[PDB]
């Protein structure tokens, strides 16, 4: 896998952001995660976490997975890194995302994802208090 530029348009949600990848606008989703939705219980929480590593971020890089690019609704499944930090993980270990959506072929960070997890978990953050 590699990182590839991209520059940030605007922050939307939790999972979700909008880029410009290639010169062209997208909303990217991002991979092996799901945070709750701005309105359910920790979703503003997981909201202000991205919108703040990536808006902070000098460098945002996109890393595709094996697999499919876009899902159904034209969105970007990609790992996504602030500084050479991945949101992915970040959002995970600190209890604002759950790993999820692990669909074959687009699963090569799923183990470093459950580490994290784990460790979230056993710190009792943020959703798992
Ligand atoms: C993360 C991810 C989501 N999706 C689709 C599955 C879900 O379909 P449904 O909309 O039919 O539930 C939806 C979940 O995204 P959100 O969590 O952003 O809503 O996006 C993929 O197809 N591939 C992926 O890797
Ligand atoms: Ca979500």
């Amino acid at each position: 896998l590699h990182k590839e530029p991209a520059t940030l348009i605007k922050a939307i949600d939790g999972d979700t952001v909008k880029l410009m990848y290639k010169g062209q606008p997208m909303t990217f989703r991002d991979l092996l995660v799901d945070t709750p939705e701005f309105n359910e219980k920790y979703g503003p929480e997981a909201s202000a976490f991205t919108k703040k590593m990536h808006e902070n971020a000098k460098k945002i890089e996109v890393e595709f997975d094996k697999g499919q690019r876009t899902d159904k609704y034209g969105r970007g499944l990609a790992y996504i890194y602030a500084d050479g930090k991945m949101v992915n993980e970040a959002l995970v270990r600190q209890g604002l995302a759950k790993v999820a959506y692990v669909y074959k072929g687009n699963n090569t960070h799923e183990q470093l994802l459950r580490k994290a997890e784990a460790q979230a978990k056993k710190e009792k953050l943020n959703i798992w208090s």
